[PDB]
């Protein structure tokens, strides 16, 4: 019902970006509310975000058919993981909140970013199929994306060019997020900072630096409960006989992933219901 | 279907391994293209040990403003004056001579793997790939097409409406529209290899020649369905948002246009897996 540990993951090259702004602000707001503050500024850290073989420091299973999936998995139950992984894995297992910090390329995270989740979000430590979603290894965790773009908060309107917003969120936040147990909060959705005047961008930090005050107190994110569904191969890990004859009078979707081909409940990846 | 014969087709595979189904899938794709006449050239991000990581050592001389970095302007300045990083120029020179892009992937973290996201950062420059003076359908790849080919951990099912993962409509909007469509690229059906480690030997096989038979008239296939840039003012001033007109006429529908402009209605039956 407090947190006391954050991590701030942050995907930008420069330290004059307003991104890395962000972090400092972040950084700050959360100390001076007593907070311990871990860092991983993946550019500084010159992290590695390609998955291979040398992920698993020793012989593999089976190198004949090597599968990442299986020798990661295997490696993480027998202390076999790059110690660079290693290193991460423990930042996230410390960490209460974790604030993911980048500015949106090509409407998803940095590459730098996708392959911190790929090489450290490994099977067992991360997800499982035997508790998935809600159940998941980090449903004590709450996670926030803290996004800026270069398009305007128009562009990715539902009458926007770009599309809605919330759909462009729905694989990061439920998908990568959500699927390891954690607790998604509201995004900090910074648009246009590229055609932002100066005195509007000391706002929005003071704005950041203010919510993080508390942050740990905000209602997270509504995605479909994991109860809904048969969990099991069987069953096809669809949603429970009764809960679809039940859902057949509901009048918008669960969330946007969860549609149904009904109305998606509005702003289902951007506020809190 | 109609000839191809001389035609040019670009294969961006992100697989480090020979053994694996993408490989299998990248062999079977260039061999039935080569087949039907076709010239095709690869890209196995693995084997070049492409570097996915933006950075100001992507542009070779002097920065504008080397002591404020930004990416994009410098990158389109150094795309102008044929000064990016020549690995940069080799990808995009076999972009520019392709009429057919095939992104051979398996689905990690519900998008393309890391290495695949970082070719699209490096290569996908400004001015190259996209304008916001000619978005979308006006893109720089608009003659080109551009295909999906596809495999996943979690079956079919889990991808369905009601499956725990959520539609993979949903999951395939952010790399169809907003990646190969902005660029203009027409994004035809994508290929999709649901729970390839829980399929049998003779229906993998089988998958590998439902594949082939496909490539053999891929590039006479209907398109999938994007609302027309024709259907927005597209200016600062408008906010890029849908015509007054379009807007008034869409009052009484009971669906939408696609996954992103589904507008709080229903969303088409596969709209981002298959063509109307
Ligand atoms: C590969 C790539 C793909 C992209 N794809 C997309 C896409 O899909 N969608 C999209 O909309 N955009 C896209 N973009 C644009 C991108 O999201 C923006 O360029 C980015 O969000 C800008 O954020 P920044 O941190 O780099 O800011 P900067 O450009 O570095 O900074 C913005 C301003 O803030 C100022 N600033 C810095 N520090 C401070 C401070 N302490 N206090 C106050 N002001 C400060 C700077 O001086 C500058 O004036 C893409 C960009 C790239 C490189
Ligand atoms: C970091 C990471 C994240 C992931 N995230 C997700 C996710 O978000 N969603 C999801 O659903 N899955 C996810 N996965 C699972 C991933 O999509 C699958 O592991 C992958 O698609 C398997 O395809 P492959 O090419 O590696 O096949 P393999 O596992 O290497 O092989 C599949 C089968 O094909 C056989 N085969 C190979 N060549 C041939 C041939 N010529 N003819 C016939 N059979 C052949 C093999 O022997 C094997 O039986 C993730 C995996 C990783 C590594």
């Amino acid at each position: 019902m407090v947190g006391r540990r954050a991590l701030i993951v942050l995907a930008h090259s420069e330290r004059t970006s307003f991104n890395y702004a962000m972090k400092e602000a972040a950084a700050a707001a959360l100390k001076k509310k007593g907070w311990e503050v871990v860092e991983s500024d993946l550019y500084a850290m010159n992290f590695n975000p390609i998955i291979s073989r040398k992920d698993i420091t020793g012989k593999l299973k089976d190198p004949a058919n090597f599968q990442y999936p299986a020798e990661s998995v295997l490696a993480y139950k027998e202390g076999h993981l790059s110690p660079d992984i290693v290193a991460e894995q423990k930042k996230l297992e410390a960490a209460d909140l974790v604030i993911f910090q980048f500015p949106l390329q090509w409407f998803g995270v940095p590459a730098i970013l996708k392959g911190w989740f790929e090489r450290v979000f490994i099977g067992e430590f991360a997800y499982t199929y035997a508790a998935m979603y809600d159940k998941g290894p980090f449903r004590s965790k709450k996670a926030v994306l803290s996004i800026t773009t270069g398009g305007s908060g128009s562009m990715y309107s539902l009458q926007g060019i770009h599309g809605d917003m919330n759909v462009i969120l729905w694989p990061i936040q439920s998908g990568i997020l959500h699927f390891c147990g954690f607790q998604v909060l509201e995004p900090q959705l910074t648009y246009s900072i590229g055609h932002t005047p100066a005195d509007a961008r000391i706002q929005i930090l003071e704005g950041w630096k203010k919510r993080l005050e508390n942050i740990w107190d905000e209602t997270p994110l509504y995605f479909a409960p994991s109860s809904l569904f048969d969990l099991n191969f069987q069953a096809g890990f669809l949603m429970k006989k009764e809960v679809q004859d039940e859902e057949k009078n509901k009048k918008f979707g669960l969330s946007v992933g969860h549609h149904l081909g009904k109305s998606i409940p509005t702003d289902n990846q951007i506020k809190a219901r």
